[PDB]
DNA sequence: TCGCGAATTCGCG
DNA sequence: TCGCGAATTCGCG
């Protein structure tokens, strides 16, 4: 915690603050610690403006648009830096998803399945949605050298330990990490190509094949492998972490703004 | 159609093949016209043959499995070649998806809406989903110069003309294009970095932005652009033109096999 | 068995 | 208004 760094996520933790609102206590300690700087919070990119990038690598990339005022909002929203020519520069992107009630149903004492019975349920793949987001803001930052998106899962679907309940009945049900009957966080894997989740993914790594070279974009995914609830304070701490990575792989375009004035 | 094309096509028409059917029907035909190749269908690809393909292209990639037997199942299944080193070499991969109910709806005479007054419902996003399998796929070939991806959509959210449905009771109800309540055909144009949709994008594109390159895979994204079914014919000529031209792409480690024997 | 997949209705600004 | 988003239950080999 340099400096106010602590004072802000005990904030967070106070409140237990939302993903969305979070991001926006990022915006306020970014620019409390770098207050030459110009940041801002956005929570909404249209179509437009992803095409437009698109189109300034490639002129014949971003020429589709089928509803005009078509937008993507993730439920973090975005934060930005206006870096030496008056450009803006994406530091944060970020979302939370849910999925598996399992720990709350054997909490209590709900059975479910179609004949109300099972103890635990058949994990479905809504999660896989979460693909599409990525792909856009991938494509809306296909000239940086940063990925500072940020995945936030939550339930009983995305376990990393073995946990144990208690239904109200004595019993202990048991649920089993690796089961692919609860677990799905096999399906957002695809999103940070096998590397590590729980882990700060934001410098885009460049491999290759053959004669060839290619920049990979890789989303940071993060799990509360015990199937709890996150704690906003260390939810705070890795979006603070990712977005001053993204200031160092700025850094070149923000000398000016930050030296000379 | 090349000879047996015209054949085979009219085969698909007269008994309405679903998209993994055609597939196969397609295998057929390419091993009908290449009789010195050496094709094959599956029906699923599990994690760990990614993984070992992403780990071969860099050592930190690839190393993620929470549940071991994991898998994924295009419902178009995939088509291969065994190139002139053994390897297996992917030539086709399909998927086919349905979204908006609202022609059947209003064909009839059932009103929608939580107050079943509704004549239009409003679209879902679970079309989503679909960006997973397209990612594990272009993981799986971040080695080839090609994408044999192919989607196709059916439905009323995938209109890309203005289309009029007459009830029972007279009324003809209008279908607009381009209405944010019904079309979701931009939440998979992220999918081929907005290059046209009903068209062949097979062989990749190499773009940049500074001392940089990179290369681009993008879906075949072809939909039916008025609601109504496939014509299992053309689906097939459109997979066996993915496939032709995947092979075009291959055909350096593919001259041994069909020219020296 | 275990594990992948369907796509849906409605809420919210 | 229009348009984006939630994630769910159960079926199938």
């Amino acid at each position: 915690s340099q400096g106010v760094i602590g004072i802000f996520g005990d904030y967070a933790k106070a409140h237990d603050l939302a993903v969305g609102e979070v991001s926006k206590l990022v915006k306020k300690a970014l620019s409390n610690e770098y207050p030459q700087l110009s940041f801002r919070y956005r929570d909404s990119i249209k179509k437009t403006e992803i095409n437009e990038a698109l189109k300034k690598i490639d002129p014949d990339l971003g020429g589709t648009l089928f509803v005009s005022n078509s937008s993507i909002k993730p439920d973090g929203g975005i934060v930005e830096v206006k870096d030496d020519y008056g450009e803006w520069r994406v530091v944060l992107v970020a979302e939370a998803k849910h999925q598996g009630k399992d720990i709350i149903n054997i909490r209590n004492g709900l059975l479910v399945g179609k004949r109300g019975d099972q103890d635990l349920m058949a994990a479905g793949n809504a999660i896989e949605r979460s693909h599409k987001n990525i792909s856009e803001i991938a494509n809306f930052m296909l000239s940086e050298s940063h990925f500072p998106y940020v995945l936030f899962l939550e339930g009983s679907n995305f376990l990393t330990e073995n946990i144990s309940i208690t239904r109200p009945d004595g019993r202990v049900v048991n649920l089993e990490y690796n089961s692919g009957i609860l677990n799905r966080l096999d399906r957002l894997t695809a999103a940070n190509y096998g590397m590590p989740i729980n882990s700060n993914l934001c410098i885009n790594k460049f491999v290759n094949h053959k004669d060839k070279s290619i920049m990979l974009q890789a989303a940071s995914i993060y799990t509360q492998g015990d199937g709890r609830e996150w704690d906003s304070k260390i939810m705070f701490e890795i979006m603070f972490d990712i977005s001053t990575t993204s200031l160092r792989v700025l850094g070149r375009d923000l000398f000016e703004q930050l030296t000379s004035k």
